């Protein structure tokens, strides 16, 4: 009924009444998906897959085996509200990740962009939010109400901790605990993660025009080298966005903007 | 025979016969349930779940899919010997977790009281012994026969070398490794870590008394901070616990002593 | 058909036709086996197990549940090309254990000596190589291009960036991140992993004579303890090796020697 006719479904894995399977949709053996699961066009499920909950996966998805999405989250402040997992288009989700539902305290919804790479035993918790074309390497973890940036990658063996805020562009080293705002384009490195300078190897592939690198460290510059304090290292960096009006300062100062409103504070 | 009327077991699932199974037990698909294993009433097993082993597992349990209770330990001493598991009442065991049987040379049990947590991609080894109300975020490892007491916080990605003792009340950071044995009501962080204070954040959460903070703060003084060694420490706190009867005194103490039997020693 | 006889696989699970199981193979419930793996004489294979590409598996081995042998690699520059696993004989792969087909521009195979351990969690990478009697603890991670020596350990939630080589018997301690090459006998520990001595009670273990370690400690002192530069102490190695002709200094001196044909290094 709600199983488009061209999608191939193993005979042995159950579909709940009320699952929507988009067209070209294929899922293999031994595999769980709940009455209000949504499955975009063109998604390749694998074997012993668990999907349940209030969940969206959008077109061109690769789940591998052993994933759980859109399960129950580990807060204990969760009543069973019908909270939600939205994820995008063309993700890459690897063996073990598991991927929570949301908290209506935290805003009902963990959101994952498009063209993500969660490699095995990705952890993304209650209220997540990933942007796009982010690489989160083996046994990473996000605590609760993490949000990601674009082109973010997160090392092998890192945990960032619940509610940080990892700018665009930002590599974390392996085995690195995050424990405040990490500001966009920024390597963070130790336990708990200090900046250790700029994504520059990074920001290179991406294509980045070598007089907006300048832009860029000035604003580094000012924030960590400078020896300035948050507020005044704020102000510089704000004036220079609408000085020389260069998007990557704008964006850098954007995320400092939005870290003040929070008691969290940045890694220095 | 040995499965209660009231129990709901899918069709899917693989039940040994021998298996004893509780009232008001839900068993999901793709599960395999050993011929020596029993489960308590009320206690919810989920989706491709494995529980074989001489495992007795209690009432009100949460059992998430892909985890493995009573499976054979990876210790190459073991030889097959019908070695136990218990776990209690009303614990959260998530994705992932391994509980392995415990060693004839080790006591012959791996035990888990009531009330814990036990997140994503937990590892309790052979002959572990885990009391009540504990939490070991995603990742956390128990090596060996490891004894944690109550209200024990194993932070994420963190470890516990064999024979190890954690203290009522700890709390290990996350991304830490724990070789010597950790005193009640004491934070431990680093590797190989290192005690940081009290547990204050986590005592007045549970709702502990002023005058029992400031009893607890001065055994703390006696053991670390102030330089006397650890027998003239035990002397003097046991002293305390004998004189002021204050009851968790009497637990530190009593740690300290146990400790004591080993040569192990404390962090420091 | 090239199922033998003799073999026992349960009727839930799924074999391909084209899969080769040899004699006395014995296959738990709910198992996916692809149509180009073969399966050698008496090997034990738990439930939930997914085996798949062009995968052998020798004799004697024993994997347990939720592992996953010779699934696509995560190497985002491979394109489906029928790369290898080669697994040998009575080697011990635990619950989750990920091990992954290898790339056509690294060598299309990814190869397991025998008599291994590989711990809860391990993932071994496209293109490793493991020789014998090695053991990597819980979620210990080998990147791509990995090499391990015979009689090494790996330690838990450990990490070993991508090509470089692991020397045989050494021990690599628990959460380290191996960044160069370790030499052989060697400890490494830290992050990035630096090295601490010799791995005395592995070689002392494994029966290592007194004249043995003595030449050892000395070439560690040659490479490490004389301020001599990685080409003279490389060029002093070799002639010990010519001179004395200890069976252990020459694995010492070839490791440096192949080592030197790379820039990564060793660790130091
Ligand atoms: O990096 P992990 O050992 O905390």
């Amino acid at each position: 009924a709600m199983i488009d006719k061209s999608a191939v479904i193993h005979p042995s894995s159950i579909i709940e009444e009320g699952a929507v399977i988009g067209a070209n949709v294929r899922i293999g053996p031994f595999c769980v998906i709940g009455s209000h699961v949504e499955i975009g066009e063109g998604t390749d499920i694998k074997s012993h897959v668990v999907i349940n909950g209030h969940t969206r996966i959008g077109r061109d998805n690769q789940i591998y085996q052993f994933a759980s999405i859109g399960e129950v989250n580990q807060d204990l402040k969760y009543r069973g509200e019908p909270t939600q997992v939205i994820i995008g288009d063309r993700n890459l989700i690897r063996e073990s990740v598991t991927i929570h539902r949301g908290t209506t305290q935290g805003g009902n919804i963990t959101k994952i962009g498009n063209d993500n790479l969660l490699m095995i035993n990705t952890h993304v918790a209650h209220d997540c939010i990933i942007g796009d074309r982010c690489i989160i390497a083996n046994n990473g973890t996000l605590g609760g109400h993490v949000t990601l940036g674009d082109y973010v990658i997160i090392g092998g063996m890192s945990a960032v901790h619940q509610f940080c805020q990892i700018g665009s562009h930002v590599m974390v080293g392996g085995c690195s605990g995050v424990a405040q705002d990490v500001p966009p384009f920024v390597i963070a490195q130790g336990n708990h993660a200090t900046p250790y300078g700029l994504n520059i190897e990074g920001l290179k592939r991406r294509g980045f025009a070598k007089e907006d690198l300048h832009a860029i460290r000035n604003a580094y510059k000012i924030l960590y080298r400078n020896g300035k304090t948050l507020e005044e290292a704020r102000e510089e960096i704000a004036q220079l966005a609408a000085d020389n009006n260069n998007q990557y300062v704008k964006i850098f100062s954007d995320f400092l903007e939005n870290s003040a409103k929070s008691n969290r504070g940045i890694i220095r």
